[PDB]
């Protein structure tokens, strides 16, 4: 999985929020 | 990376912190 900014890439599916140096990611899997 | 509770498996490193279904986790990779 992966912690991305602004949208998980085609495939996966978002489960919550990344908080990684000071900023919010969407976790993708 | 992976999102973990209680805590990242040994060899995994926190690299910070997840929220998802209302519950912290732990930001593993
Ligand atoms: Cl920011
Ligand atoms: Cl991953």
């Amino acid at each position: 999985c992966y912690c991305r900014i602004p949208a998980c890439i085609a495939g996966e599916r978002r489960y919550x929020t990344c908080i990684y140096q000071g900023r919010l990611w969407a976790f993708c899997c």
